């Protein structure tokens, strides 16, 4: 009935590296990424720090004059993108163009580019936007771009649920390679709303950590003190493939994309329920999915952003999923040293749920020195923790209580 | 292997109509809905006339309180998905929540209300933005608010495709259905990017018309006298239904989606190629999922968009498609009358192509006054022809080359 998946090619930029290995070398350090943002006057803002892509050079993916169009949330999603195709070894021909595709999405997208030209509009008005504005902020430009670069012919989309648009646009990139419409799907995310708008917007709803003394302690999911989310920049990208056109070229597998769920709360435009239950059902429908028993599953990645409504809604769905087993497995919110990518950051927690399958390792949840009532689990508090991961999950849990999650497994 | 997707309910707003059957009476008629735009100053920009929706009184689904806090182009998502679960007699249960879900997209979104969060942030700093500024002007928050709203708790998601937004959230929501994980699904797309950020975006490409003294006459796809789109506003909605769900309630049924097709160009950011030969793998793509040979289609809804180029390499691309029998097909742009609605032309033309199934009549392509060389298809000029359709098409080709087909057809 279905084709199998497998995960051949990574790539990132995150607030902890400008590649994959450097990246999750953080991770498993308990490296934080966060840092006073350098790049605006934060002065007047109540939120000052964020998870910034650093030291990035876009000249090592695409030429200065190619590059100016472009949105940073396009340049961080096409320097994923290159990363990962290029790991995967995949030589794009006449003969398989038009089975390889792209689902690269975004939260927000181009708020920096629209901030700019909207400064433009308002003191010297239309004439002064620029031509190429709209091609180089929208969000689907991403998947444009390297389509046009790589000149891929296969499907070409991109999604955009806020917090969980990385995790649907991988899941429903694999879904386009079991139904036959391709072999090989370039999927991800990609997001910079670390601008005025951004960071104003998310302040305004009081959503964010404020934390502005130590921002490196900002991110503390499931500790008692956590006092929202941290705002975070960056991309990932996969290259999924069918499992047979894998074998075929003798490509080098991380492993097995297995399952796939969605739900939606149906409660409330910014806020889970307390029981979680609409991420229950996801996981639910992510395990059946993968032909799972709870029980076989032993790493989750959590959303775990921070927030206190969330990060406690998301112990109830476990623990109302798992049964007796969340107390085996190990669950991780790696945004305790990311921040929140937004709609990257379930392409990169993707990532490194595949990376924990690879060196069998859970990354640690860094700042969790008191954790909440009930948050009582193997949070993997502090360290890395080596162990046993077989099969490990992915959750992300966005506004408009829209609910993702993979399922990965190791291959063979 | 895949189940059956049928059409039970239509939801519209356009420039011709705030509901389906008075857009439809519109398109019939050959009357444009393109007028001079009176809701804010255009003096200083070099085109001045759109299809705005005319008369939208959005307290006939919200509340003034709730409205308030959302961009208009969420606005008119709600309205047409509200329109669509009405037209569909569906009646949402407990027993049934979990299997109806959302798919309601947008090319660019939110850009009035990010236009005004930007004026505020500048003139008055970041405290004055609004605390609803996210969830009001994100992209997702039309499948948010509607799940909501109607506590439809299946898949919940958001495409951003530009120009063929629309049309690919009908296919992959089909697909949603065909696979097993929803039962039910509202599909389709909503668009307000008549503010001065799009209009001079677009102006500042040059990609828009600028007959400001007819513009009743501006859009005139495949007239030699053709230069540039029509921006124009709105939404539509569609609930798909497995075909025995539907039976099984005694559904009206207005057609079946039978076929879905996507496809890259990988040319050029804005321009599609000459021969139209990504198109053509589209529409071949669709066929095939439809399980139909080219001589079978009866009627294409065009994207038809006006632009020189993209006019010609869509017949480029129907000719090399359907070969001698594109001579027995009728083409037309409803378009010429409706203005691009962007993100929600393909939702709004999936939904005149299942008119034009109900009604066996195709839609006129208004302004066709001297189609331009190789322009020589029945291209239904002028006036409304009546004639066999069982199997209908809609294409849309948008920015980035990213190519969507549907392909309906009449039920039994
Ligand atoms: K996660
Ligand atoms: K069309």
């Amino acid at each position: 009935s279905r084709r199998r998946v497998v995960i051949t090619g990574m790539g990132m930029l995150s607030p902890l590296g400008l590649d994959v290995p450097s990246s999750w070398e953080g991770i498993l350090a308990g490296r934080s990424g966060i840092a006073p943002i350098e790049h605006m006057d934060l002065s007047a803002y109540s939120t000052r720090f964020g998870g910034s892509v650093k030291g990035f050079n876009v000249e090592e993916y695409l030429s200065a004059k190619e590059a100016r169009k472009l949105d940073l949330f396009i340049q961080y999603g096409l320097a994923a993108s290159f990363q990962a195709v290029r790991d995967s070894g995949l030589e794009v021909t006449d003969a398989n163009r038009e089975r390889i595709g792209v689902s690269m999405g975004s939260g927000i997208g181009g708020l920096t580019n629209i901030e700019n030209n909207c400064r433009s509009l308002f003191e010297q008005g239309p004439r002064r936007i620029s031509p190429f504005f709209v091609p180089g902020s929208i969000i689907n430009m991403v998947s444009g771009f390297l389509s046009i670069h790589l000149g891929l012919q296969g499907p070409n989309y991109a999604l955009t649920t806020a917090q969980t648009t990385g995790t649907h646009s991988i899941g429903m990139a694999a879904r386009n390679i079991a139904y036959g419409e391709a072999d090989v799907m370039v999927a991800g995310g990609s997001e910079m709303a670390a601008c005025g708008l951004g960071l104003g917007g998310f302040g305004a709803a009081r959503a964010l950590s404020t934390r502005n003394d130590e921002p490196t302690r900002a991110s503390r999911p499931w500790d008692r003190d956590r006092d929202g989310f941290v705002l975070s920049d960056g991309s990932g990208a996969l290259v999924l493939e069918e499992l047979e056109h894998a074998r075929a070229r003798g490509a080098r597998i991380y492993a097995e994309l297995v399952g796939f769920g969605m739900s939606g709360d149906a409660f409330h435009m910014t806020a889970p329920p307390e029981d979680g239950a609409g991420a229950a059902r996801c996981m639910k429908n992510a395990l059946r999915d993968a032909g799972l028993d709870p029980r076989q599953v032993d790493y989750i990645n959590a959303h775990g952003t921070s927030t206190p409504a969330g990060d406690i809604a998301e112990i109830a769905a476990v623990k109302s999923v798992f049964g007796e087993h969340a107390h085996a497995l190990s669950m991780s919110s790696t945004k305790s040293m990311t921040g929140h990518l937004l709609g990257a950051a379930g392409a990169v927690e993707a990532i490194f749920s595949v990376l924990a399958l690879r060196d069998q390792v859970a990354p640690p949840t860094i700042n969790l020195d008191n954790p909440d009532e009930g948050c009582d689990l193997d949070l993997v508090a502090h360290e890395a923790k080596p162990r046993k991961i077989d099969v490990a999950l992915s959750n992300s849990f966005g506004f408009g209580g829209t609910n993702g999650t993979l399922v990965f497994r190791r291959f063979a």
